[PDB]
C-alpha cells in the first residue's frame, strides 16, 4: 500500500528520543493520519478522547512501576469494581516497556478495523485504505520507538494489561453518532451553513469514485449528553447565550456581536472587513480544523506543550532520566484528560443550546440595516485541499477551541505556579515558550489548485503556500486568549463563544457596545489585564454560570488538578 508521504514537523528531533514524548507523537501522527484517511475518531470531541485515554494507560502502567509521592494512580489495583481495577505488576519493572505495551495497545484498540464484531454503525462508512494507512503508522512507531520494544518481556505484557482495562471502560464507540438528529430551523438556531447546505460522499467508501449519495453532517450530537466523562467532579454549566432563555432580553449584546463578527470575520476582499493581516494570521494560527496532514485543535495542543514541557524540564537528558519520564508522564496526561473532559461539556452545552453560526446569524438576521444577506466569513481553513473555508459542522455557543485551550492551558499553569514563577491561580503567568510554529502557517501546507494527491508529497503540488510564521509567547495567559479570539478572526464563532464580552473587549459609554479604533476595527483588553469575571444566568438553573468556552475550561481544568486527576464517581455518569 502507497504510504503517504508525510511533511516534516517543526520541532527538535531530540524531544523523540525521551519515550513518553515519543509516544504522544505516535498519538499525534495517528490523529493527522486519520483525518487526511477519514479513519476512526476523527473530529475535535473524540480525538480528544483518544489522546486522553492514551495518557491515562501510558500514566498507569508506569507509575505502577515506578511508584509516585505526591499522588496515586488514576486507578486502584484494590478497588472491588473489577471496571476500575487496575492490573498489578508483580514483578514486572520496566517502566520503558511497560509504557511501551499500554500505549501500543491502546491505540491499536483505537485504530484496527474493527473485528470484534461492533462495525456496523460504529464505523460502516470507513474504507480498508484508511484502516490500512493507520497501520503503517502503527507498525512503523514500533521500529522507531527509543530503545525498542520487546513484545515478549513481563512489562510489555503489563503495560498490554492496563490499557485493556482502560479501553473497556472509557471507549465510546458509538459516541459520534447523529442517527435521529435533525434541526429545527428559527431564529438563533444551527441548521446547515450555507456555503456547504449538503456534501456528497461515496455510497461505498472503498469506492471513491461514485456513485456518491447527499449527506448532511451534524457532528457529535449526543456525545456530551450521554458519554463517560473522565475526572470532572460535577456536571458543568454555561450562562444561556444572549437572545435565548434568561438572556434573550440580552438584545443590545447581541446586536454588537453582530456588527463585530462582521468586521472582524468577514472574507478578506470584502469593504466591510476590518480585521487587520495580523488579526488573519492569529486567526489561521490556531484553526487545525480536522485538515488533511493536520488533524485536529487537541494536535496542535499538545504540539505547543511538547514544547513547554521540554524548555522547563528538571533535567537536561531527555533520554534517561527518570525525572524527566515522570515529570511528562504525569504532565501529559493531566493536559490530556482536562482535553478530553472541556470536548465533553463543551459538546454538551454546544448541542444543548444549538445557537447559530455567525455565517447564518448575519445572513439570515433578517432587518435591513443588521444583516447581511450576502455576507461571506474567512472561515475555517481546509489546508490541503482545493476546497473552500467552511464552518465547522456543529453549533457555536460555547467555542470547542475556546474551551479546549482555556482547559489544556489552565492545566499547564496550576502544573507549573511554583516551578517557573508564581502567580495566582486566575492571574497571569510567565510561561513564556519562544519558536512555535502552526502547520496552518509554516511555509509548507497550502490552499491546493487541485484536489489533494496522497502519494505525492505535499511540495510536489501546486498551490499558494502558506506564510512560515515563527511565533513567540510570553504566557500560557496569552495562549488562551489568543487560541480563544483566532475563531473571531475567522468569523466562525461569536465573540460570547470565547468569554465575556466584557471581559475581553474595551468598554464604551454604551453598556454592551465596544470600542473599535479608526478604521472599524474592534479593540481587545490587553492579556495582562483579562480576568474571566463576568458570570451569567440560565433559565433552568439558579446561581450564576460562565460566559463562554474559555472561563469553562477553566473550571474544568481546577476542578480536575484539585482533586488530583481522579475517575468522576459512578454515581453521576450519565
Ligand atoms: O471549534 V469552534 O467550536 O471554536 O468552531
Amino acid at each position: 500500500v502507497t504510504p503517504i508521504p508525510l511533511p516534516k514537523i517543526d520541532e527538535p528531533e531530540e524531544y523523540n528520543t525521551n519515550y513518553i514524548l515519543f509516544w504522544n507523537h505516535v498519538g499525534l501522527e495517528l490523529n493527522r493520519v486519520t483525518h487526511t484517511v477519514g479513519g476512526p475518531l476523527t473530529g475535535p470531541p473524540l480525538s480528544a478522547r483518544a489522546l486522553g485515554m492514551l495518557h491515562l494507560a501510558i500514566h498507569d502502567a508506569y507509575f505502577s512501576i515506578c511508584p509516585p509521592t505526591d499522588f496515586t494512580t488514576f486507578l486502584s489495583p484494590d478497588t472491588e469494581n473489577a471496571a476500575y481495577r487496575l492490573p498489578s505488576p508483580n514483578g514486572a519493572n520496566d517502566a520503558r516497556q511497560a509504557v511501551a505495551g499500554a500505549a501500543l495497545k491502546m491505540l491499536s484498540s483505537l485504530y484496527m478495523k474493527p473485528v470484534e464484531q461492533p462495525n456496523p454503525n460504529p464505523g460502516a462508512n470507513i474504507s480498508d485504505n484508511a484502516y490500512a494507512q493507520l497501520g503503517l503508522v502503527l507498525d512503523r512507531s514500533v521500529l522507531e520507538a527509543p530503545g525498542g520494544v520487546d513484545r515478549e518481556s513481563a512489562s510489555f505484557m503489563f503495560g498490554e494489561d492496563v490499557a485493556d482495562v482502560f479501553f473497556a471502560l472509557l471507549n465510546d464507540p458509538r459516541g459520534a453518532s447523529q442517527e435521529g438528529y435533525h434541526p429545527t430551523p428559527g431564529r438563533y438556531k444551527f441548521d446547515d451553513e450555507p456555503t456547504h447546505p449538503v456534501v456528497l460522499i461515496p455510497v461505498d467508501p472503498n469506492n471513491p469514485n461514485g456513485p456518491k449519495m447527499p449527506f448532511r453532517q451534524y457532528h457529535a450530537p449526543f456525545y456530551g449528553k450521554t458519554t463517560k466523562r473522565f475526572a470532572t467532579q460535577s456536571e458543568h454549566f454555561l450562562a444561556d447565550p444572549p437572545g435565548l432563555r434568561s438572556n434573550a432580553d440580552e438584545t443590545a449584546e447581541y446586536d454588537d456581536a453582530v456588527r463585530v463578527a462582521i468586521a472582524m470575520g468577514g472574507a478578506q476582499a470584502l469593504n466591510s472587513t476590518k480585521r487587520s493581516p495580523w488579526q488573519t494570521a492569529q486567526g489561521l494560527y490556531w484553526a487545525y480544523d480536522g485538515s488533511n496532514l493536520i488533524g485536529t485543535p487537541p494536535r496542535f495542543y499538545n504540539q505547543i506543550v511538547r514544547r513547554i514541557a521540554v524548555t522547563y524540564k528538571k533535567e537536561e537528558d531527555l533520554a534517561n532520566s527518570e525525572v524527566n519520564n515522570a515529570d511528562f508522564a504525569r504532565l501529559f496526561a493531566l493536559v490530556d484528560v482536562a482535553c478530553t473532559d472541556a470536548g465533553i461539556f463543551s459538546w454538551k452545552e454546544k448541542w444543548e443550546f444549538e445557537f447559530w453560526r455567525p455565517l447564518s446569524g448575519v445572513r439570515d438576521d433578517g432587518r435591513p440595516d443588521h444583516g447581511d444577506p450576502f455576507w461571506l466569513t474567512l472561515g475555517a481553513p481546509a489546508t490541503n485541499t482545493n476546497d473552500i473555508p467552511f464552518k465547522p459542522p456543529f453549533p457555536a455557543y460555547p467555542s470547542g477551541h475556546a474551551t479546549f485551550g482555556g482547559a489544556v492551558f489552565q492545566m499547564v499553569r496550576r502544573y507549573y505556579n511554583g516551578r517557573v514563577g508564581t502567580w495566582k491561580d486566575d492571574e497571569p503567568d510567565n510561561i513564556a515558550i519562544d519558536m512555535m510554529i502552526s502547520e496552518e502557517l509554516n511555509g509548507v501546507n497550502r490552499d491546493l489548485r487541485q484536489p489533494y494527491d496522497p502519494t505525492a508529497p505535499i511540495e510536489d503540488q501546486p498551490g499558494i503556500v502558506r506564510t512560515r510564521i515563527v511565533r513567540h509567547f510570553d504566557s500560557a495567559w496569552e495562549l488562551m486568549f489568543e487560541n480563544a479570539i483566532s475563531r473571531i478572526f475567522l468569523g466562525v464563532h461569536w465573540r460570547f463563544d470565547a468569554a465575556a464580552a466584557r471581559d475581553i473587549l474595551i468598554p464604551t459609554t454604551t453598556k454592551d457596545v465596544y470600542a473599535v479604533d479608526n478604521n472599524g476595527a474592534t479593540v481587545f483588553q490587553n492579556v495582562e489585564d483579562i480576568r474571566y469575571t463576568t458570570r451569567g444566568t440560565r433559565e433552568d438553573e439558579e446561581g450564576l454560570f460562565p460566559i463562554g468556552g474559555v472561563p469553562l475550561g477553566i473550571e474544568i481544568a481546577d476542578e480536575i488538578f484539585n482533586n488530583g486527576l481522579k475517575p468522576t464517581p459512578p454515581e453521576i455518569q450519565p
